[PDB]
């Protein structure tokens, strides 16, 4: 189906991201938790299009710190942990169905699955270091945290809530834990190169690509925005 091959229009973060995308070596599909965009049908579209276009496909699901997003928006830890487990199981089920339909390996991980991986741990340590020591990087990470909480506030219908600093610093643990895959997902997983793919721009990535921090993306890592057009 040429409809499937053209399901998405790709917008690269940088010209280097475009080259990695055009090499079609590997795509990492970021599935955000507690986001109504990621229905069964949409996850199938992502994987169907990825399977026609890329040599290798991997799905990234949220790890343990997804509970922080709920704990910030008024969920006690017990309910938050159960809601995360349920959400990850559903994301896995839909992703596995579509990978299987395409004759693909069931290559699905959470960002918590790499605590014994030296690349993940060392990039994570770098992210934590500059979060503590570079106010500019810290501010950008806290803005990613604000974005994640604002979206779910609207999504769990709670837009009257003030987003406090304590909310931001609790939720930024999610941002810091996911960021190594934005920076170095190919090297963490073991592919020669990769693009992480998502449906929204990554403003911090634009700054990283503008050489604004000592935090850098790996040379073999790109980021693409997936749009759908008529």
């Amino acid at each position: 189906q040429q409809v499937i091959k053209d399901l998405f229009y790709v917008v690269p973060l940088s010209r280097n991201c475009e080259k990695i995308y055009k090499n079609k070596t590997h795509i990492l599909l970021g599935i955000s938790p507690f986001n109504s965009k990621f229905s069964q049908n949409y996850i199938h579209q992502l994987i169907d299009w990825s399977s026609k276009n890329f040599k290798n496909v991997t799905v990234l699901l949220a790890g343990d710190e997804a509970k922080n997003l709920l704990e910030a928006l008024g969920t006690p830890t017990t309910k938050a942990e159960r809601k995360v487990r349920k959400e990850i199981r559903r994301h896995f089920r839909f992703s596995e169905e579509a990978l299987r339909k395409n004759g693909r390996e069931i290559d699905i991980y959470t960002f918590s699955d790499f605590k014994n991986n030296k690349i993940y741990n060392e990039v994570y340590q770098n992210v934590i270091y500059y979060f503590e020591k570079d106010e500019k990087f810290r501010k950008s990470c806290l803005a990613m945290s604000h974005d994640a909480l604002s979206s779910r506030a609207k999504s769990l219908n709670m837009e009257d809530i003030e987003i406090t600093d304590n909310m931001l610093f609790h939720a930024v643990k999610y941002v810091l834990a996911e960021l190594p895959f934005f920076l170095s997902g190919a090297s963490i997983l073991g592919y020669k190169e990769s693009v992480l793919a998502y449906h929204r721009p990554w403003k911090l990535g634009e700054k990283i690509k503008n050489s604004e921090f000592y935090i850098k993306m790996s040379d073999n890592q790109g980021y693409i925005i997936l749009k759908q057009i008529n």
